[PDB]
């Protein structure tokens, strides 16, 4: 069986004083199509393969292509994936929950470098022999994630830096906890990064959380992000504040809102301020199909 | 929801004395696939996104890729589209009705340069930040079209030439009228082009029309195309004559026929003569799927 | 109508002493998606078009694209195809039946150069004007194949070498015979190649066959491959031995097995030895979707 799914989004993206001779406000948009092939068996083992075709405004050649494939095998809550895999630091819960606006962005996201699923081709040639293995285990309320990425699998193993990641999250109706650790993140020797977060659903309607990171070799140093969101019917209001250890950095913050226009159609906007005083804003729509 | 549609065509394409050491007759063919994602809402607003994958004989690398995305929102007869849009001069009725043969070609089509939906990627890099907005309004028998294209939306607005177009058409059972005007067509300063056309369905079976153009900065100058077609059961016969103002040009003309082999399968052929005496012919099949 | 089908495969591929500083064992995988558009008519003539998107580990840019299109028309057992066609030497029965392992490989396959369907784009530009015509006729038990490939159809016909192929196979419940001949195979003047094979289903469970080739200008010279396979319930065991005329070559051989895990899911592995003493092994899974 083959299924197709995806989303389109478009809106306005503003970056205060973007550059000499550049418009500060542009129309930013994205089309994402996922192609998933799955083979179910009566033994209960499912096999799957996925390809993505994603276009973003500004993409070279005004064209769209597929990325590198991902393959998986699932059985009894356990999933093993190979190729262009989802990594542990990128898949744990809570770590991206301060994002807002129609492009799901936040200065409060981790300021470190690490491997993650590659949505597109890479013209530099750097990903040509990139290969990962990931294992996930979902055991009710608990999620475990393990990932191993070799950026160049054809070359002798001791000549390249491989990334090893581990993560777990846990939740009930009111509290959630999550932690992750990755050594040689992004294939950079000694770039060891870590995350610990927690969130409290202080209602049926609100949530408040705190994420802490060790950003490894990044110049940002350690980081803390405090965020919250509250739903009033179809409208959701979001906010965050984030601090990094880099000398002289400003406190980053953001405020945004979402409006659920219909099932699968969401209008979102945000106004945010960065660690170097950058001001960014956006307003747009995303529709899922 | 995601749907796929398209067409394949193949046949013989003859160009008298095509070039030293070249075959005059080749097998010309095209595969077009459209991928359309749509999200309908109970409020009556539809959201859509489309991508095209088109291959033509001769394409570089013997490969096929997607083009840049188009997004739209429709409500009550009004459609707003963004990104790789259909433009007013290219979407009005009548302007391409002298086309014939299995590749829908005619020297009687406008001999001007203007933006239109881009079916493929562009390796020159020229379309990378190209972005348009279009608005169409279909109000029974009447169609209005407006389009605005900025060929490089990231650069300051006064540093690039944007194309603005407007058009309308109108029809009843027997007469049709259409007009279009576009300033700085193709992003070329002062290339202002215009079209006015009319057609008469002088039966249930025949139609005769006349299109007039102002080709802006093109060397062709003003142009007039007179065409007609007549259906005899499954067979359609077509003809046209066209004249341009360029000094010394020949009168262009063409004669062709279509045969409706089955629903979605059409066999077509034509013999045509250009403004510089070029002789071209074709015969082939198109099938829609 | 548009349908999608394909397969994913992944596993381990070992090549003894692959190269200085290279891993001998890698994770080799492939994702293949076929997109087929078909138009059926009440006259009984079917029209079709197909595109393939295939990714293999190691592919340049870590991306996937479509290949060049193939078009066909079928009526009463006869199929005419144009564009990126299947060729006679590549489509006859028996010629690849010694293959084994999850990548369907065998040193006992013909060691000659010839055109075949191109699964991917070609960055060299060599296939840009490549165009073939093929005709197949399936007349109960009998299959005839004819193919003509012009590697550069736009250039004068006497300036390029075209490949012409013919083949036939025939089978009943127990015996199968097949033969093929291709002149100027691969567009190489005087590279004339030929195949003759036969197989005997010495049970409901086993088969033994012998293929002979004339490899044209290849340095391998003539070749003979003897192979067999036997099914024990869900498990199939395969073997082959092959000899070429090249001076000093070793006898190539291979032994493998397949396990039918479920409909559409097959686990396969093989250990093989080449004409230059290369040792190769593989174990993996293929799943069809
Ligand atoms: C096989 C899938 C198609 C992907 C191949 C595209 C290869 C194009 O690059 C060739 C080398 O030139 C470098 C291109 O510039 C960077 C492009 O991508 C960045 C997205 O905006
Ligand atoms: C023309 C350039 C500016 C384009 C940016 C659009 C920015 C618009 O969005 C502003 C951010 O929206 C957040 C509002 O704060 C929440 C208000 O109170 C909650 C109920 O709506
Ligand atoms: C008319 C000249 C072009 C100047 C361009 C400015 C046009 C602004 O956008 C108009 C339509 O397209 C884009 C944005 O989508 C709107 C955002 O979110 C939805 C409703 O709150
Ligand atoms: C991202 C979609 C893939 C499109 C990228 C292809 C880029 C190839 O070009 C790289 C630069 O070299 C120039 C190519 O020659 C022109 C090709 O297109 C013309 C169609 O026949
Ligand atoms: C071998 C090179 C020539 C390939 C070109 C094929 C050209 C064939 O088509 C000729 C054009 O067909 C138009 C006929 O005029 C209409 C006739 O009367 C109407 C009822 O059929
Ligand atoms: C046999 C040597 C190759 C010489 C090539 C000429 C072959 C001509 O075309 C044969 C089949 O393929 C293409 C054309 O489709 C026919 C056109 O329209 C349909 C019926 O009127
Ligand atoms: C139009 C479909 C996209 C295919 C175009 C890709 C073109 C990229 O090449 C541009 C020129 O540079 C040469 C690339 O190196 C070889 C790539 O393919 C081999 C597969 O591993
Ligand atoms: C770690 C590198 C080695 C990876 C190669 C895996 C090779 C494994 O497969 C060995 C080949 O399998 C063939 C067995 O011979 C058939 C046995 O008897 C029949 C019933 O199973
Ligand atoms: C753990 C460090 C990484 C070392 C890589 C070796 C891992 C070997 O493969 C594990 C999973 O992925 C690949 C192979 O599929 C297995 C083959 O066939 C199926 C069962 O017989
Ligand atoms: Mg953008
Ligand atoms: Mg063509
Ligand atoms: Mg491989």
């Amino acid at each position: 069986m083959i299924s197709l799914n995806g989303y389109g989004r478009f809106g306005l993206q503003y970056v205060e004083d973007r550059g000499v001779g550049l418009e500060d406000t542009i129309i930013s948009s994205r089309l994402r199509i996922n192609i998933v092939g799955t083979t179910e068996t009566d033994q209960g083992v499912t096999f799957g393969a996925k390809l993505r075709m994603q276009w973003d405004d500004g993409d070279a050649f005004a064209g769209t292509a597929g990325n590198a494939a991902q393959f998986w095998t699932s059985y009894n809550g356990v999933t093993v994936s190979v190729g262009n895999v989802d990594t542990a630091f990128d898949s744990v819960a809570l770590t991206y929950d301060s994002e807002m606006g129609y492009e799901w962005s936040s200065f409060g996201d981790a300021q470190s470098s690490f491997f993650a699923y590659n949505s597109k081709y890479d013209a530099s040639g750097a990903l040509d022999n990139y290969n990962g293995i990931a294992v996930t285990y979902s055991i009710s309320g608990v999620n475990l994630y393990l990932s191993y990425v070799d950026p160049d699998q054809t070359v002798d193993s001791s000549l390249v830096t491989e990334e090893f990641g581990i993560a777990a999250d846990w939740s009930n109706d009111m509290i959630s906890l999550a932690a992750a650790y990755t050594t040689d993140a992004g294939g950079i020797v000694d770039n060891d990064i870590a995350f610990v977060g927690a969130a409290y659903k202080f209602n049926d309607a609100g949530t408040v959380g705190l994420n802490w990171y060790d950003n490894g070799l990044s110049t940002a140093g350690d980081q803390v992000t405090l965020y919250g969101n509250y739903a009033f019917g179809a409208t959701t209001v979001r906010a965050y504040v984030s601090d990094i250890d880099r000398a002289g950095a400003d406190t980053a913050y953001g405020i945004g809102a979402d409006y659920q226009f219909a099932e699968g159609v969401k209008v979102s906007g945000s106004v945010q301020s960065g660690f170097a005083n950058e001001t960014v804003a956006d307003v747009g729509v995303r529709f899922d199909f």
